[PDB]
C-alpha cells in the first residue's frame, strides 16, 4: 500500500461522491427529460419535410439557412450528451473493484457499462465532426460552380449535399433521443450489479 | 436502484407504447405494402431499359435526365428504410433483458435482430452516399472533357458512369425491396423468442 | 406474434412463390444453358488472338476499338449474372428458419449458400468498376502523351494497359462461365438441405 | 547468469529506488492534487460558456485568442501527464518476475497496469496532435476564405472549428481529470498483486 | 431437387468432361514441360547478367529496350499460367461433394488446393501489374528529369529502377518455374484424395 | 544432415563466440552503464526547460536552433540502440534449439526475448523518422508563412511543432533510458532460461 | 492417379536432384562463408564512420558519392540473397508430404521453414525498395532546395534522409549477415525432419 495524504485524501472523497449524485440524477431524471423534449423536436415541421425541394438554396455565394438554423438546433444537443456520457462513464469506472480470479461476472457488466458509453461519446463526436464536413464540401463544391459555369452536375452536387445533411441531421437526432431511453433502461435494469459488483 | 419521478416516468412508458405500437405496424402492415410496391416499380418499362445506349446524354454541360429522374424516385425509397428501421430498431433494444449468466439464448436472437437492422441501415445510408458521388465523379469527368477535348476516352468515362449508375439504382430498388421482405419473415419467424426472450 | 392484413398476405404469399419458380428455373435451366453460351464465346477468334501486338492502337486521340467492341459484349454478361444471382439468394434466405439451439446444420448450408451468392455479386460488380477504370486511366495517359511528347514510355504505357485489359476480359468471361457451373452444382448438389433445412 | 560489476550495480540500485520514491508518491499525492485542480479549472467560467458565439473571432487574419488562452493553459496539464505516466509505467516493468509457468496471475494485474499507463500516455500525445491539427486547419480555411471570397461556406467552416475546439479542450480537461482519479484508484485497490505478484 | 432438361444437361456433362481431360492433361503433361522451358530461359545469357550497369539505358526520351525485350518474353508466360491454372481450379471445384456432418478431410484437400490455384492466380495477375507500374514510374521520373535538369538524383532514379525491373523480372520466370513444378507435385502426391474426396 | 567443411565451420564458431561474447557485455555492462548517462541528460537544464517559449525561434528562412543542437545530442544515442540491440537478439537467436513437440516452455522465452528486442529495434528506427518528419513539416509551413503572410495560424503552426519536439525529443530521451533498463532486468531475470531453454 | 509421360518425367527429376544438390551447398557452404563475408564488410572504415557530419554533401545540383559508393556494394548482396534463398525454399517445398490425418508434426516444421524463407525474401526485396526511395526523397528535397532557398529547414532535410541512409545501410549489411546465420542454423538443426518428416 502507499499512504495518501487525509485532508486531500477527504477532499477526493467529496468529488467522488459529488460524481455519483451527478451521474445518478443524470441517468435517472436528466436522461428521460432529454428524451422526451427530443422526442418533441422530431414532431416539429421544420424536421418532418416530405418535399426536399424545398430545403434547396438558389446558387458559389450563400449557404443554406434551413440547414444552418437546424444545425444551430441539433449542435448543442450532441455537445451535452458528450459532457454528461463523461460522467456517468467516470461513476460506473469508480466503481469497479480490485482484480480478483473469481466473482468477475458483476465486474464485466460494469466493464460494458463502460464500453458502450465510449460508443455513445465517439459516436456523438463523429456527428459534431460530420456538421464540419458538409461545411467544407459545400464550400469545395461552390468553388467548381463558379470555376467551371458550363458542367450542370457541380450545381446538382450541392442540392444532393444540402439534402442528404437535412436526412442526416433528422437522423442525428433520431439517435440522440434513442441514445437518451437506451442508457437509461440499460444502467436502471443492470443498476444492482454496477452498483455492487460481487 | 435509483429513484425516478413519477410524471415524467409515466411520460417514459407513452412513449415506449408508441415506439412498440409503430415498429409492430411497420413489421406487420408498412413493410409487406412497400415490398409490393418496390416489386411494381421493378417491372415498370423506366427501370427494364435492354439497350443501356438508349440511357446515354450527349457531352462539359447537360446532365443525365434519364438518371436524374430514376434518382428522384430511388431517394424517396432509400430514406424510408433509414427512418422505418430506426424504430424497430429501438423497439428490439428496449425488450433486451438485465444481464445474467444464463438463459441467455433468446437474448442472442434480440442482439442478433438488431446486428442485422444497424447492417440494413448502414448500407441504405451507403446507397445515398453512391448517388452524391456519381454527381462528384461525372461533374469532374465533364470538366476533363472541356479540358482534353482531343482524348476520346473521357467521353467513354461518361457514358460508362451513366451505364453503372443505371445497373446500380435498380440493383439498389431490388435490394430495398429484398430487405423489406427478408427481415418481415426474420422477425414474425423469430418473434415470440424477440418479444420474451426468456 | 403481430397480426398480418389477409389480403396483403395474399399478396405476400404469391411474391414469394414466383421468386421460388424463378429461382428454380434459374438454377435449373438459365445457369447451364448461359455457361454453353459463354464457354462458346472463349472459342471465338476474337478472345483468341495469340500476339497481343494485333489488338494495339495508334496514339492523345483514339481509343481502342478492338477492346471497345469487346467490353459492348462482357458488360451485358457481368449485369445478367448480378440480377439472377440477386434473385436466387432471396430464395435461399426466405427458406431459413426460426433460430433454434439445435438442427442448425442445413442452415449453416443455406447460410454458407447466401455468402457464396454474395460473393459471385460482388465480384461481378467488381469487373464493371474494372472497366471504368480501364478508360479513366487510359485518358490520364493519352493526356499524359500529349502533355510529354519526349517520354517514349508514356505510349508503352497505353499500349500496356490495352493489352492488359484483353487478358482480363477474357478472365472476366471465364470466371462468369466458372460463377454459372459452380452455383449450378453447389446449388443442387446440397439442395435437399437448402429446401428442407431440419 | 552474466557477471554485472558492483559499483555500477550500486548506482543501478540506487536509481531503481528513485524511480519507485517518485511513482508512490506520485501516485498517492500528485495525481489526487492533479484531479483536484483540473476539476477547480472546469469550473471556472473560461470552459463553462453555454453560448458559443461567444467565442468567434472576426476573419484570413487574426487567430483566435479565447482558444489561444485555452491552448496555453491545456497544453502544460498534457505535457505533465506524459511525464508523470512514464515514471508510474516504469516502476511496475521493473517489478514484473521472472517468467514461470504458474503463479502467472499477480504478472496479468502488473501487466495489464503497464497497458492502461501506455493507453493514457498515447491518449495523452494524440490530443497534443489535435492542437497542432486546430492550426494547420484554420490556417489553410483562411487561406481559402482570402482565395475565395465569394463562397459564404468557408467562413462557416472557420466558426465551426473554433466552436468544435472549445468543446474537445473542455473534453481534454475532463478526460485528463478522469485518467489521474481512474489511474490512482487501480493502482491503489490492485497495489498488494502489483507490489507482490506472487 | 429442381428438375433439368437432358438435352442441355447432355451438353453440360460433355463440358464437365472436356475440363476434365484438360485439367489432367495440363497438370501431367503441360505443367512438368513449361517447368523444363522456364528454367532453360533463367540458363541463357540476357536473365544472367553480372554487372547491372550494363543494362543500362541514356537518358527525358527513351525507354530501355534491353527490359522492354525480357518483359515481352515474360509477358506471355505469365498470361499462360493465369488461364491455365484457371482450368485446373474449376476441375477440383467440380469435384467438391454434397456438404456433409462427416468424412470432410479430404474435402478440405479440395479446398486447400482451390486456395492454393486462386493464390497462384493472383500472385501472376499481380505481376503483369508489377510491369505497367515500371513503364508509369520510369515515365514520371522521365518528366521529372527533364523538368528538373540540375538535381543529379533524378537521374540515379531511373538507373536504380531499370536495375530493380531487372531482379523483379528475374524472379518472377523463377517464381512462375517454381509455381509449375509446386503445383504438379502437390496435385499429383494428392490426388487420390482430391479426384475421390471420401 | 548436410555435410560443413571445417575450416569455414571453425570460422563461424569463432564469430559465434565473439557475438556471445558482446551480447553478454552489452547487457551486463553497457545497458547499465549507458541507463545512467541518458538519466544523467534528463536532469541537465537543456531537457528541463518550463517555460517552452523560451525555446521558440523568430520566423521562412532559420531553423531552431534549441532544437538542432538537442537533436544532434538525442540522434547518436538512438542509433547506439539500434545497433547494440540487432546484437543481442542474434545471440539470443542462435541460442533457440531443434523444433521438439515438448519442453517448449523455455522456448517460449527465447522467442519472447527475441520480439521485444524487434519491437525495441522498430520503435527506435521510428524515433530517427519522427526527428525527419519535424525538418519536412517546419520547412512546408515555413514556406506557407512566406506565401500566405496575412494568415496569423501558419505562425502559430511553426511555434507550436517546435513545442511538440521539445517535448517529444525529451521523451525519446527517457524511452532509450527506460529500454536499455527494462531489457537488463528482463535479460538477467529470465537468463538460465535463454542460456539453458531445456 | 493420372498417367505422366517418362522421358519429360526424366527430365523433371534431374531438375529436383540440381535443386536439392544446390540447395543444400548453399545452406552448407555459402551461407557460412558470405556470413563472414558480410561481417568482414562491417569491420572496414566506410561503414564505421562515428561523425556522420563527415557523410555529408553540399547541396539541387549534386547526389552524395560516399551514399553512392556503399549503395553499389549493397545492392549486389541483397541481390544474392533473394535468389540464393528462393532455391533453398523450393528444395523445402518439394520435401513437403502427401496430406494426412497424423504424423503432421515434421510438416509443420517444413512449413514453417518455407515461411522463414519467405519473410527473409520479403525483407530483402523491402530493402533494395528502401534504396530506391531514398533517391525520389532525396531528389524531391532538392527541388524544394531550389524552389525555396528562404527556408533552411529544405536544407537539413538533405543532410538528415543522407544520415539515415548511412544507418539504414549498415542495419542492411548486418540483418542480411544476421540473416545468413540465422538461416543455417535453423536449417541444419531441423534437418532431419526436414528431409524426412514423417
Amino acid at each position: 500500500l502507499l499512504k495518501v495524504d487525509q485532508e486531500v485524501k477527504l477532499k477526493v472523497d467529496s468529488f467522488r461522491e459529488r460524481i455519483t449524485s451527478e451521474a445518478e440524477d443524470l441517468v435517472a431524471n436528466f436522461f428521460p427529460k432529454k428524451l422526451l423534449e427530443l422526442d418533441s423536436f422530431l414532431k416539429e415541421p421544420i424536421l418532418n419535410i416530405h418535399d426536399l425541394t424545398q430545403i434547396h438554396s438558389d446558387m458559389m455565394l450563400k449557404s443554406n439557412q434551413q440547414l444552418v438554423d437546424i444545425i444551430e438546433k441539433v449542435k448543442p444537443e450532441i455537445r451535452l450528451l458528450i459532457e454528461k456520457c463523461n460522467t456517468v462513464k467516470m461513476w460506473v469506472q469508480l466503481l469497479i473493484p480490485r482484480i480478483e480470479d473469481g466473482n468477475n461476472f458483476g465486474v464485466s457488466i460494469q466493464e460494458e457499462t463502460v464500453a458502450e458509453l465510449r460508443t455513445v461519446e465517439s459516436e456523438a463526436a463523429s456527428y459534431l465532426d460530420q456538421i464540419s464536413r458538409y461545411y467544407i464540401t459545400r464550400a469545395k463544391l461552390a468553388s467548381k460552380i463558379a470555376k467551371y459555369p458550363h458542367v450542370e452536375d457541380y450545381a446538382r452536387t450541392v442540392t444532393e449535399i444540402d439534402e442528404k445533411e437535412y436526412i442526416s441531421l433528422r437522423l442525428i437526432i433520431s439517435e440522440l433521443r434513442n441514445q437518451y431511453v437506451t442508457l437509461h433502461d440499460m444502467i436502471l435494469k443492470n443498476i444492482e450489479k454496477i452498483k455492487r459488483p460481487r
